[PDB]
């Protein structure tokens, strides 16, 4: 049950979220400690990768063994961070959260964002729009992600929310018409075919797509494939830590509790 992600995915098709440093800036702002104990109470545990809490998530530090072999060949390509070993990052136990908050600065920065009369410019010239595509009546969230506007807007970002009723929200999704909006995917201790349909290159861009990041790397999908060739557990074991590896680096989703 362990496995799956709980958060806010990120439109990674839509300029400027498909620069991997913007979804670095936007999850350093993301607090989540202090926001678990403002909304939870600190009691519920983040969800660090895909298949956390389970045998399937991959190993924290620099990709060994079997797992470095199967990603090797993707290197050049994979998302800054990978084989290095990537995690969350964690706040300082306060609101302020000062240290993040100015990391994440310097990556919009680094990326071509300037800010000028107190608004964040993205490269192209034009304030950074970030919107949260929200369904009417979810209260935690709309909690959340008040929390989480404050500070973003401490970066010059003034993120909205946008509260719309449930057929506009299925409309909206089935159409990638957002942002950022929340998000669940419930995932198999024993995945198969349908992790294409999550995360795969061909169902970045088709309208109903469960993959709402528009995940798509050759990466992703020859871990993928691998799983599914794998004739041995530590194959197996390698193929779908890679996976968990590949895809929590994407900085695809912003992580909640499950």
């Amino acid at each position: 049950s362990n496995a799956g992600m709980t958060g806010f995915v990120i439109n990674t098709r839509r300029a400027p979220f498909d620069d991997w440093r913007l979804r670095e800036a936007l999850l350093l702002a993301f607090n989540f400690e202090f926001i678990n104990d403002t909304v939870t109470g600190g009691v519920m545990p983040r969800i660090t990768s895909y298949f956390s809490g389970t045998d399937l998530a991959y190993r924290p530090g620099t990709a060994s063994g079997r797992e470095a072999e199967l990603l090797a060949p993707f290197a050049a390509d994979l998302p800054p961070g990978t084989l290095e070993g990537y995690a969350l990052p964690q706040g300082d136990g306060t609101a302020r959260n000062r240290t993040n908050l100015r990391r994440a600065a310097q990556f919009l920065e680094q990326a071509g964002f300037r800010i000028e009369q107190g608004q964040l410019l993205g490269p192209d010239g034009a304030p950074l729009a970030l919107r949260f595509l929200l369904r009417q009546g979810d209260s935690d969230m709309q909690t959340v992600l008040e929390i989480y506007t404050r500070a973003l807007e401490r970066l010059g970002i003034a993120a909205q929310i946008e509260k719309v009723d449930n057929a506009q929200y299925t409309a909206r999704v089935a159409e990638l018409d957002f942002d950022l909006t929340p998000f669940r995917r419930d995932l198999s201790l024993s995945p198969g075919n349908e992790q294409r349909l999550y995360w795969g290159s061909h169902s970045a861009g088709q309208p109903g797509t469960r993959n709402l990041m528009g995940a798509a790397s050759p990466a992703i999908d020859a871990m993928i494939d691998r799983m599914l060739a794998a004739t041995t557990e530590d194959e197996l074991t390698a193929a779908t830590r890679a996976l968990d590896r590949v895809l929590t680096a994407g900085r695809y989703v912003i992580p909640i509790w499950r």
